């Protein structure tokens, strides 16, 4: 069964902020 989609927090060098992505883990 393939695991649920999750959101993961990435922080950014570009302007030194972070964003919220969602990440689905692939089958």
């Amino acid at each position: 069964s393939c695991p649920p989609c999750m959101e993961v927090s990435s922080c950014d060098e570009e302007t030194g902020e972070c964003e919220i992505g969602s990440r689905c883990p692939p089958c």
